[PDB]
C-alpha cells in the first residue's frame, strides 16, 4: 500500500484540479494545483482511521479541497508565486466554500464543523503573523513557530477528518498523529526549502549553519516527533498502514536533507 | 432612524475591530477595518426585515464579520493597500472562520449556511476573475461585470441574512433588494473612484468619458435600480425603513456622482 497512496493522490489531484478550472483556473494554476503533491496526498494519510471505503475516498477530497484552498491562501500572502493575484484568490475562496460544503455534508454533526475551525482560529492565525514578524533565532524558539501554522493547521484538518470519518475513530489520536507528522514535514519543507530557493531568516537550515541551533538537537526531536507520531498511530483500534509513511518521511529528512547541513 | 443605522455600524465596527485586533492586527489593520463605514453598515440593511431586536443585532454583526473578511480578500489580491500582506490575510481567514460559526448558530438549518454559500461560489469567483481578465467596454458589458463580483455578492448576505433572520422573511424579496441596491453602490464607487484614485481601465467613468456609454443610460439604470430596490422593500410584509434609504444612494450618486462626469 505505497500504492493505495498515490492512488488517493490521482483521484484527490484530480477532485481538486477540476474544480481549480472550471471556476476560471487559468493553465498555469490549474497546472500549479495539480502538482502540490504533499498536500492532495495527505488528506489520505488523516483518514487513516475511517472503516468504509467511500466515506473515506469522500472526506479525502474533501479536505484536499480546503487544503489547496488555504495552500493558495499563502502563495498570495508569500506573494513568490509569479501567477495571477486575482485567481489565486478567487479559486482559493472557491476551493474553500466547497470543501466546507462536502465536509458539512459528511458530518453527523452539521454545526460540528465550523467547530473545529474556529476553536483556535486564533492561534492558526495570529500564530502565522507574529510568527513571520518576530522570525525566530533558535529551536526551542523555531519550534514554537513551527508548532502552529504547521502543527495547528493540519491538526484542524485532523479533527474534521475525525469528526467526518464516522464514530469509533479514537477522535484526539487522529490529531497528534497530524499535529506530530506536520513537524517533522515543517522541518522537511526547511532542511530543503534553504538550499532550493536561498532561505535565510528563521529558517531552520541557517540555525543550524550559524551555531543557533545544534544538529544534534535537530534530531533529538526528529526523533522525538517519529516517536509522537508512531504513538498516535498504535493508539485503539490503530492504523497500521501509517507506521510505515511515518518512518519513511521521518527516515527521509535524516537520510537526504539533514546531511546536507 | 437616520440613527438606528450609525448605531448599528458603530456597533458592527466595534464588533470587527475586536475580532481584527485580537488576532494579532496591526494598528493600520485595525485602523482600516474600523474606517470601512459601509461594509460595517450594510448589514443592517440585509436585516431590516428582521423582527426580534436581539437576533437582529446578532446577524447584523455576523454580516459584518463575513463582509469584511471578504473586503480584505480584496485588498490582497488588488494590493494596493500597502498594509502587511501576511495579516491581511490571516485576520481575514479569521474573520470569515468566525462569521461562519456564529451565523452558523442564529440558523434554523444549520447546513443552510453553506448552502448558500455555495450555490454559485462559481458565478462569484468565476466572475471577478473574468471580470478584471477582459476588461468591460460598454455598458450592457460593464453591467455584465458588475453583476456578479458586486450584485450576487451582497446577494449571497442577502440570502443568508434571511436565512438566520428568522422565518416569515420574504427570503428572495431580501436577496432582491440585496443586489439591486448592490449595484447602484458600485456605479457609486466607479463614478468616484475615477476622480479620486485616477482609474481607467473597465471603470465606468471613462466608458462616459469615450462615448462608450450614454450618461442618459447610466442614469436610466440608476433609475431602474432605484425602481428594482424600491420594489423589494415592498414586497410583503415590507420594509418601510428601507425606502429612505434605497433614495438617499440613488439620489446621491444622481447628484453628487454623475454630475462631475
Ligand atoms: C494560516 C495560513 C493561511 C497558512 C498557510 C497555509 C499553510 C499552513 C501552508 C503550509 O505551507 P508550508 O509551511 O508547508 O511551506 P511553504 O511556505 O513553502 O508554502
Ligand atoms: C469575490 C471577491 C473575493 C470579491 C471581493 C469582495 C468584494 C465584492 C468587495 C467589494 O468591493 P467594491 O467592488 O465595492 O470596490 P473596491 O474594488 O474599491 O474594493
Amino acid at each position: 500500500y505505497f500504492q493505495s497512496m498515490l492512488a488517493a493522490e490521482a483521484a484527490n489531484r484530480d477532485h481538486v484540479t477540476r474544480c481549480v478550472a472550471q471556476t476560471g483556473g487559468s493553465p498555469d494554476l490549474v497546472a500549479h494545483t495539480a502538482a502540490l503533491r504533499l498536500y492532495l496526498r495527505v488528506p489520505h494519510f488523516l483518514t487513516e482511521w475511517t472503516t468504509d471505503p467511500d466515506r473515506r475516498a469522500a472526506v479525502s477530497r474533501a479536505l484536499a479541497l480546503d487544503i489547496v484552498s488555504m495552500k493558495l491562501l499563502d502563495d498570495l500572502m508569500d506573494d513568490d508565486t509569479g501567477l495571477d493575484r486575482v485567481e489565486l484568490a478567487c479559486v482559493c475562496l472557491r476551493l474553500h466554500l466547497r470543501a466546507l460544503h462536502e465536509l458539512e455534508s459528511l458530518a453527523r454533526d452539521p454545526k460540528a464543523v465550523t467547530d473545529i475551525l474556529e476553536q483556535d482560529a486564533v492561534h492558526l492565525c495570529g500564530g502565522q503573523i507574529r510568527t513571520k514578524r518576530s522570525r525566530a533565532t533558535n529551536l526551542r524558539e523555531w519550534r514554537a513557530h513551527a508548532s502552529t501554522y504547521g502543527s495547528t493547521f493540519l491538526g484542524r484538518y485532523g479533527a474534521l477528518a475525525a469528526a467526518c470519518g464516522g464514530e469509533g475513530q479514537p477522535a484526539d489520536s487522529v490529531r497528534e498523529f497530524a499535529e506530530a507528522f506536520a513537524m517533522t514535514i515543517t522541518m522537511a519543507d526547511d532542511l530543503t526549502d534553504y538550499d532550493r530557493n536561498g532561505e535565510r531568516d528563521g529558517n531552520l537550515a541557517h540555525l543550524m549553519r550559524t551555531g543557533a541551533v545544534a544538529g544534534q538537537d535537530v534530531v533529538d526531536l526528529l526523533e522525538e516527533l517519529r516517536g509522537r507520531a508512531l504513538a498516535a498511530v498504535a493508539a485503539p483500534p490503530g492504523a497500521p498502514g501509517l507506521v510505515p509513511v511515518v518512518h519513511l518521511y521521518t527516515d527521509d529528512v535524516l537520510v537526504r536533507l539533514l546531511p546536507r547541513h
